[PDB]
């Protein structure tokens, strides 16, 4: 069992024969003498020096007296022939920046995955994404200091989960020490930042998550090296971690092992559901253009993951069409379950910034995504790297004057949370802020005080997308199947309008209609499939959210009148810049 490389490295207590204390690992083969360094030392490296094993590398040591809470570090004499005062990268706990010394805590006592959070993983499950930096989602007004763990379990949970997502995801929570690198810059893959308080508190805030019935996905970073304060690099005078721009040696069996124990130790140690790891390109790219040793890295630890851990799920982020990402290994491989669509997002975006007087001449943005559906299991993302430097927040990419934008970013809402694949949604979109997200202040939570505005409109639309998806099966059951969506009207270029079904596993289908552009469509008939009684059970035009509440105020009957190559047809009324969803009633 040389998976959980955390369960023996670094500080561990334990009791030598009635006197307690912890025992202390690392791991540098070259070094050259290491002690360890603490608050039980007066920080002398002289007092405690540790005995090296020679097959393993690993240094090591058991001291008594030296108890949880108390600071540590280790000094060691480099290849080289020089002083270093070394983080145990091992660290399960850091100390507030500035800027190092390790804790000693233990390991948290071990959470077993539940059947319904495993389930709730699963590709036929309804999966809404709500993706927050910590940092950044809300802030104490008198000081604009962060909220801690604890205030993010009485605050984030219960508006996540009555929003109705379904996952909560967060930015890195690895230590890292600036604030700008959102956590993708990590120098303690071990320790949930304590930036927000305690490991302890980063525990009960997932147990938080769990008890409102989120599930919670991890950004993992093992893609990006550690390239700040020293932490990692040269960690024993020598290339121990990277190569000879720094890239970690996937190949050497250590270094992997500590990336495949971290992902294991999340799931593992804190519960978490599912972890998603970002930039996959340039992990395998600069023997061909192919970096050989991290696809096996990925491969191997989906692999593993999926023996050890089965249940807890991976995603993906990969930005050039590396085919199979999503797929098993014995075949494309990669084998993450879940891949990003940033292909959609990029072409439905571009299709919403289109004047809508233009979007007739570029209908193939919004019926491209079919095409290539099914080769990976996709997830919608509208993620924070879209809404950062001048890229816009999602509502000012929008066309026209105020109204119209709010109107065609609820349209969009719409069909984004009927078209196949899961959905992800960051912090801020759900309630269309203005301005860009800052990572260094909160969200514009003022954009919600005073009267009932357009702003409330959105969230309610939000809210009421996620319940309603989550409610019908044919909206997530089958995203991953031809079975699970047909189009009805896909050659409607003219008049942009778009009218697919959904179907679940019996059949049952929701009928999605769209029209992107102001000018009401009445009388508008489409083939349908399912003759009989259909009612809205989704309208983006509601006045529930400021639209001017046109729709079809009732019951629609079908027709026997052919249309579009079938037999039967609706007649309906279209809002402008709207999308709805009908549902046919049982006789
Ligand atoms: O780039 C490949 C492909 O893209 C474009 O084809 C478009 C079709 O013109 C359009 O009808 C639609 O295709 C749909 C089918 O009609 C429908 O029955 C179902 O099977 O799948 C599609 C749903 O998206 O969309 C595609 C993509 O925009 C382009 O115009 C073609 O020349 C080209 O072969
Ligand atoms: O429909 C896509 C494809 O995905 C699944 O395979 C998963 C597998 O469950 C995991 O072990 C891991 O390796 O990810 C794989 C995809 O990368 C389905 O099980 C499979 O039937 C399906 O073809
Ligand atoms: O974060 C909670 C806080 O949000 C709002 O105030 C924000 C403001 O919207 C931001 O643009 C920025 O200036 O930071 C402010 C808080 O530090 C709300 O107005 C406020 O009531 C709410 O508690």
């Amino acid at each position: 069992t040389h998976l959980r490389p955390y369960e023996t490295l670094g500080a561990h207590a334990d009791t030598m024969d009635g006197v307690t204390g912890t025992r202390f690992s690392v791991w540098a083969p070259n070094a050259r003498r290491v002690s360890v360094v603490g608050q039980f030392n007066y920080w002398d490296g002289r007092r405690h020096p540790m005995r090296l094993r020679k097959e393993s590398g690993i240094w090591e040591l058991f001291i008594p007296g030296a108890h949880n809470g108390q600071l540590y570090k280790y000094e060691m004499i480099d290849a080289n022939g020089n002083l270093r005062l070394k983080s145990d990268p091992y660290a399960f706990e850091a100390q507030m920046r500035p800027e190092t010394a390790s804790l000693i805590c233990g390991l948290p006592e071990k959470v077993v995955q539940t059947e319904e959070r495993k389930k709730a993983n699963q590709f036929d499950a309804p999966i809404s994404i709500y993706e927050v930096h910590l940092g950044s989602w809300r802030r104490h007004t008198d000081n604009n200091f962060w909220l801690s763990y604890r205030e993010l379990a009485d605050q984030l949970v219960p508006y996540a989960k009555w929003m109705g997502f379904t996952h909560l995801e967060l930015l890195p929570i690895n230590e890292h020490p600036f604030d700008g690198s959102w956590g993708y810059q990590p120098t303690g893959l071990y320790a949930p930042t304590r930036r927000f308080g305690t490991r302890d508190d980063f525990r009960y805030f997932i147990d938080a998550a769990h008890a409102a019935g989120l599930n919670v996905i991890l950004d993992w970073v093992p893609g990006h090296f550690p390239t700040d304060d020293f932490a990692l690099a040269e960690f024993d005078g020598t290339n121990l971690y990277e190569h000879s721009t720094l890239i970690y040696n996937y190949g050497r069996r250590e270094v992997s092992n500590f990336l495949v124990g971290n992902a294991l130790y999340w799931i593992e140690r804190f519960g978490i559901d599912a972890l998603r790891v970002d930039a996959v390109a340039s992990m395998i790219y600069r023997g061909g253009r192919e970096n050989l040793e991290a696809i096996e890295f990925l491969r191997n630890t989906n692999r593993i993951l999926g023996e050890q851990v089965s249940g807890a799920v991976t995603m993906a982020e990969e930005s050039t069409d590396f085919p199979g990402v999503s797929r098993p290994q014995d075949m494309g491989g990669l084998g993450f379950w879940y891949k990003w669509n940033l292909g959609w997002m990029h072409d439905t975006l571009d299709y919403m910034k289109l004047d809508p007087v233009y979007r007739q001449y570029h209908h193939d943005k919004l019926t491209f995504g079919i095409l290539y559906n099914y080769t990976e299991n996709f997830v919608l993302p509208l993620s924070h790297d879209e809404v950062v430097h001048g890229k816009k927040s999602i509502l000012d990419r929008m066309p026209g004057d105020a109204w119209q934008k709010f109107a065609n970013l609820r349209a969009y809402y719409g069909w984004m949370w009927a078209f196949p694949g899961k959905k992800l949604l960051f912090m801020g979109n759900e309630f269309a802020q203005g301005r860009e997200w800052n990572h260094d202040a909160s969200l514009d939570w003022h954009l919600l005080e005073g009267g009932d505005n357009w702003h409330h409109g959105v969230q309610r639309l939000v809210r009421d997308l996620n319940l309603t998806y989550r409610h019908h099966k044919a909206m997530h059951e089958l995203d991953f199947d031809p079975y699970g969506f047909e189009w009805l009207v896909v050659d409607d270029k003219e008049r942009s309008v778009l009218i697919f079904v959904r179907r679940d596993k019996e059949g049952n289908e929701i009928i999605v209609a769209s029209n992107f552009t102001p000018v009401p469509r009445h009388d508008y008939r489409f083939g349908i499939n399912q003759p009989g009684k259909w009612r809205e059970i989704l309208n983006t035009d509601s006045m529930h959210y400021h639209g001017s509440n046109a729709g079809n105020g009732g019951t629609v009957h079908s027709d026997e009148i052919a249309s579009h190559g079938r037999q039967h047809s609706l007649s309906l009324t279209l809002p402008p810049l709207a999308t709805i969803w009908l549902v046919r009633e049982a006789e």
